[PDB]
């Protein structure tokens, strides 16, 4: 879990989000999928 929202967090500063609630989601997600949940949606959305 740890690592994971790092690499999360790091790929959305690649992906170009640079807005810090999500970063904060992100470091409350609870499990991984739910990690990746965020990601993926931050990402679709902005997408």
């Amino acid at each position: 879990l740890k690592n994971a929202k790092e690499d999360a967090i790091a790929e959305l500063k690649k992906a170009g989000i640079t807005s810090d609630f999500y970063f904060n989601a992100i470091n409350k997600a609870k499990t991984v999928e739910e990690v990746n949940a965020l990601k993926n949606e931050i990402l679709k959305a902005h997408a």
